[PDB]
């Protein structure tokens, strides 16, 4: 059965210092349920720049019987590839043009990134299971104006719970497929998204690099941001563009959905431990007013 | 890879063994250092279905003597049932499926819940298993406008297997293709599992179905040997070769003729797939190129 | 030591853990690598028959965190009970039993029963433990005619339990001795546990009794501390102090008096072991040189 | 739960050969009834002159799932730590006078060789439990001839089966105890004996180190003994003296009591795996005709 190194006893010992925080450990190291721990979405720019931490992180995780789902993108790498070759990636309405060949491109880095971070975490003895599939339909978001982009619909759990139920840590990429098994790329931040809709998670927590959001404005970074205050305004701020504006929106959808005690932290790996441990986050904390 | 005999094991690998020859024959796939791979083995659905426990156990064993093999299923005849409850009439031409995008939809979800009921099935014997659905076989369309989302396999991409057998976790693959842009083609599993063998050229190639091998239509019997430079070419021109074994049987002669001459494909219940692979068992049908 | 946190370990680690204080305990006990015997717990029979699976819990968390203990037991109640059953009545005298042929049979019997039960109940959750019934006591005589077969322990032998530690089982001893030339002898176990604090030198020396501690029988209040260079010349000239509590704060004081100022002995009801051990609890009778 | 390394395994298969072989190893294997697979006995010597081999075959058959039990003496040693501080062993019709300090030298021999022959299968991964006492009650054989030794008259199996039904060999010693607590040495032969009475086990092997019993009269080895029809003339030839004498007397008293089936099989400790899973042993095979 489940046995614990006295390293990771340790390390256990070292996130946990309060009465309460002890007690959350326990309800879900414990809970014998289909409602997780943590949806953890994962920037791909991580997975090739920071791999070692984010698999210990992970990893840690694991040794102390919490499962996580984990979810990644594949962003920078598949820009990468494309100018390598002689191709300047497409863009319109901040969104990708994704044609015949640049889908084969999309789906190569998210098996290349996916199997990477998959052998990480084996590597330091965590059960892996990869699942490229099968979790995410969709239709297309505007055929004509983006091609192979959809817009899901709907999330089939089974293949994440068998994993957990197995003693593996899902570890899902963001592609869809129409029912008609036409493979649509998603963005890995609204994808995410709808993994934390359907698991009700006690932790939504989005891994970038910068560890949060900037406001351009200031140049702070934004520690906390309270939607039902803030939201319409924050859409209206220049600096608030691309990236930010549609992860801004998922965010706001799904803590309307979601009960009024969630919340969805953006941060770096090396507060990810601190963050699932305790309720004092670093980062970016958007909550529901 | 990890070998570690269970009681289950201990009792499954004497249970058999009777004979000093037997016990050699054991000796000398435990003893090997082969970095060859053990086998591949293409399982008809209708097994999964039907006779999980003793597919799962079987595989089991092999996993637990470290004798991983890469494992291809179809679906079974859910798809056609799954269709008729729906009320679509499943049309076949050449031997071949009509996979319309309604149709698909279904194949889909029957190879994902027949995928993961076998790879549980393992889990639950404590052996490790990885669902892989995709990125390994690359396909064009066969004909788009005669059979629709049907492929025609061209490459296969062997990371994702390798990839699970040193994590030490047996590949459960369904038979889905997609084409390099993302849109997944059924494919004969029979040809797939063909395919994983052209390219990882393993020590034994296993079909298994229920029949318990091949069935001369004619004489009412099962067919032990087929010598297929011989027989190949007036075995083909009958009546009884069904829609399903011309495709069968070719793509096993081609594949034979990409092999060396000491390989040879073996077709049985899995009820028979202990002995077949360490004793030599005249249990199915066996084929070879032959002399 | 074997560190192996399993889900109850976990569990009993940090189920009472509250402030970073007490992490810091747990911490200080798990990060440390002294080659010092960590514990000599001293087992009232009467909780092997009344409280085993408590016990056997506690001592279960030990192993599991690598901190193990030496266990003396005695035998509890049932002695009496099963020569009571027999007919015999027991007599003491100046606080010890005048155990003869007959009744030794019995006491025998009983603290091999009590041994076992104790061990399987460890065995039982996948705990080691190594059942040491003799070989580790020597002793003289006290007064053959007085009290007969009762001994006074002048030697200890080591090795076995040094053995059972280092294959990673907990030695669980009886409290008998033995002559050099073989014959067993009832021994008081609160002085056999003394002996054994005596030779190994341990972190913590813990005797379990059902009480709680030591009361003091004028106030009706248990007895949190007590300082021995002070206090025990005045605390033994009392009516309260009674015929086995004699014996017990008699023997503390002298091995306090053999092992240095750091050293104390706790006494304690099964249930606050674990606090008492790793937490530096106000629970029980706590034991010192004291200045 | 058990497992079984490559080497294990390859071990297994090199001792069965035959259908009836594999059937009589798994009919212990699966443990079934209360019926024991085998009583042991080891001399001393073998213990100080070939102690990783003898722990080696045993460690193999605890490996494989079988859990004989052991029971040593210590013959040679006890003689040699007399001798070795200027006492010579005394002797009587052919057995050892014990008094006060025979036996505190027969006592520190006994636990200092049964904690050898214990860490030794402990080093190869092996449970092994000492028992050291609790199993052998016995009342004087002759006080006044022969002072503290014993003649065993039952044997308690609970410590044995709680060992066997914990995964661990019991390694025992053959002291005796009367009711009332003074230990009397007991002939490791004769214990033997008894545990193999009351455990009626599918094997009995004594190990020595000739491997059997010699006739003095010829030189050669007695490769069988039928006692119902050589007992009685055996014992009157004049080669047959000491410890061969009291040893063949417990043996037929033994088979006498238990089945047709069973036999005594004295041999090497280089003959056990071969004696324990074939039905052909080489030494000395004893049956009853």
């Amino acid at each position: 059965g489940f046995s614990a190194t006295r390293s990771t006893v340790i390390q256990l010992l070292n996130n946990i210092s309060t009465k309460r925080e002890v007690e959350q450990y326990l309800k879900y190291f414990t809970s014998v349920s289909q409602q997780q721990f943590a949806v953890i979405k994962v920037g791909g720019a991580i997975i090739s720049d920071n791999l070692h931490e984010l698999a210990s992180c992970l990893a840690f995780l694991y040794h102390v019987g919490l499962y996580p789902i984990v979810l990644h993108g594949t962003g920078p790498q598949v820009n990468g590839r494309l100018e390598a070759q002689g191709i300047e990636p497409d863009y319109i309405d901040g969104i990708r043009i994704t044609d015949e060949h640049t889908m084969a491109v999309v789906r190569k880095c998210f098996l290349e990134q996916n199997l990477k971070l998959v052998t990480a975490l084996e590597q330091l003895g965590v059960r892996a299971r990869p699942i490229t599939s099968g979790v995410f339909t969709a239709d297309y978001l505007d055929k004509d104006k983006y091609k192979l982009v959809g817009n899901i619909k709907s999330v089939t759990k089974e293949p994440i719970e068998a994993s957990i139920k197995a003693g593996a840590l899902p570890i899902l990429t963001s592609l869809a497929e129409t029912a008609s098994g036409q493979m649509l790329n998603v963005n890995a931040d609204v994808a995410a998204g709808e993994l934390a809709r359907v698991f009700e998670p006690l932790k939504i927590v989005y891994l970038n690099e910068k560890g949060g959001i900037i406001n351009g404005s200031t140049g702070e970074k934004i520690s906390m941001i309270n939607l039902d205050e803030e939201y319409d305004d924050l859409m209206k701020q220049s600096w608030v563009k691309y990236g930010t504006k549609l992860k801004i929106r998922e965010i706001k959808e799904l803590l309307d959905y979601l009960p009024r005690s969630s919340s969805v932290a953006i941060i770096n790996v090396q507060d990810l431990q601190k963050e699932l441990f305790t309720d004092s986050g670093a980062g970016t904390m958007i909550r529901r007013g």
